[PDB]
């Protein structure tokens, strides 16, 4: 429950900065709580035409199912009457340290040791964990959609997907979710997100999604008809190895459930837990330039 | 001004507009002139892709149809900064034909004004393919109108897709409504096989929106309408009231395979866009909506 008529305009509430970025649909400005300087993202997007209910959806589900820790926190929503098409602002808790794109982009080598991988994929999963107890799918995991707060929390954004007229990048999209001959009516269940999981596991790995060379559509064309895809190295841990192709498993049906893959060794058995926590802390303060 | 460019927009053009893919009104420094300009952050390797993709550009003049591309100019920022890519054109002050029937009621224009416009597009279309280019992006929102009811298309550089191949949006799959069947890949298909005919699909589509507010399954997620359109026969007017030389045309641009469609040369010729009464009348008539909406 969320009505367009009681909201607010943001003046004297909430200030843009600057853009930090773009969603499915609107730009996403890092943001000031006016009265404390407090830093917010917030989602700016223009209330027109379908976009109506597209946008009023996002809102409903960031409202509910934020209050995890692996979920970045809605704190309200605001309309910037323009004459009468308008402008809605949707703030939540700003990740200062950009997304784990930005991460792995920033490093040496465009690839993060296999025990940040490790952290990360296991916040990701409790995430997860979290929005398919309450029975959505968040339907968009990638590394751009995965951020870092100033002290290496990891956080999930986005429910512009979740379950427009633009179909957005295909790189972690899962066989099930691609309409072909065999599969008609797609048919997303939870576990696609654990595969758009274990892709931007692949991503951490090698700084890129699988197929990140071909043209879109080429990868969309490929990613059901190609077998699971793998690590290009063989330097990663056997139990790595485990874990991506317990993610990328071709067949949704026989796809190991959240629960399942977060009892896995590569993301249960963390022992440098909380120096990869400092590690990774230090490593957003030393990209400062 | 140079299309083989790179150089620093610094006393050619500036944003006369709030500084921050988003389009600002700008205006060329030494004349004046009112331009539409496109800025988006580059990487370094990415001014790379463009440095190769200028090589790539094919030599076109000005068109009546056609907002003139004017260049690629680059605003700096500092040393590990992300740049910004300007693609400047002509400006466009009424918007696009899909504004035109958003503010019409029922969503639906006059067939002779469908008829126009589609002449219209058609004819830049004829400059751009006769020059060896493919718009690539043929809907009602990159078909604009000027002050005076000239109709033209949008144009940041359609010879090298540069507003397509750089920045995030650029491994985004966009929206599929008025994709050709053969720019889709699928089982039969296995590579999008891009050719000057998949304009005259788009161009279709384009009539079909101007006649119904709306592209065919404009009710499908979108990733559906992809799968449906290369295996769907192809679309058709709802309404009956329609003429023959309208279903005709939409029939002439809406063939299946391209390798049996129609080239715009041809499409010029359909009786629909050949025999045009009141081409006067609707050129007032349009005039007549810029006015009665700059209020
Ligand atoms: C909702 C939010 C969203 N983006 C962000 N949400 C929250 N915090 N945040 C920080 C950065 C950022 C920091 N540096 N660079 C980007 C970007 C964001 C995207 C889509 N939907
Ligand atoms: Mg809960
Ligand atoms: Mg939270």
């Amino acid at each position: 429950d969320i009505d367009l008529s009681s909201l607010r305009d943001p003046a004297g509430i909430f200030e843009l900065v600057e853009v930090v970025g773009n969603g499915t649909y609107g730009q996403v400005y890092k943001g000031r709580h006016v009265k404390t300087g407090q830093l917010a993202a917030i989602k700016v997007m223009d209330v027109t035409e379908d976009e109506e209910e597209e946008i009023k959806l996002e809102i409903n589900m960031l409202k509910k199912y934020s209050h995890h820790r692996n979920i970045a926190t809605y704190y309200g929503a605001f309309i910037k009457k323009s004459p009468p098409d308008d402008q809605l602002w949707l703030v939540m808790e700003f990740c200062g340290a950009g997304s784990i794109t930005d991460l792995v982009k920033n490093t040496k080598g465009n690839t993060l040791k296999e025990d940040w991988i490790a952290y990360i994929s296991r916040e990701i999963l409790r995430g997860l964990a979290h929005l398919h107890i309450h029975h959505v799918i968040h339907r968009d995991i990638k590394g751009q959609n995965v951020l870092l707060t100033e002290n290496a929390e990891v956080k999930l954004v986005d429910f512009g997907v979740s379950a427009n007229t633009f179909i957005g990048t295909p790189y972690w999209m899962a066989p099930e979710v691609i309409a072909c001959d065999e599969n008609p009516d797609a048919t997303y269940d939870y576990r696609s997100d654990l595969w758009s999981c274990g892709i931007t596991a692949i991503e951490m790995a090698e700084g890129a999604p699988p197929l990140c060379d071909m043209h879109p559509m080429r990868a969309l064309f490929l990613i059901p008809r190609n077998p699971p895809p793998r690590l290009k190295s063989k330097k990663w841990s056997k139990k790595f190895f485990s874990f991506i192709e317990g993610c990328l498993v071709k067949n949704y049906m026989q796809r190991p459930s959240t629960e399942q893959l977060l009892k896995h060794p590569f993301i249960r058995d963390q022992p440098n837990e909380r120096q990869v926590r400092i590690q990774l802390k230090d490593h957003i303060d030393r990209t400062r330039k």
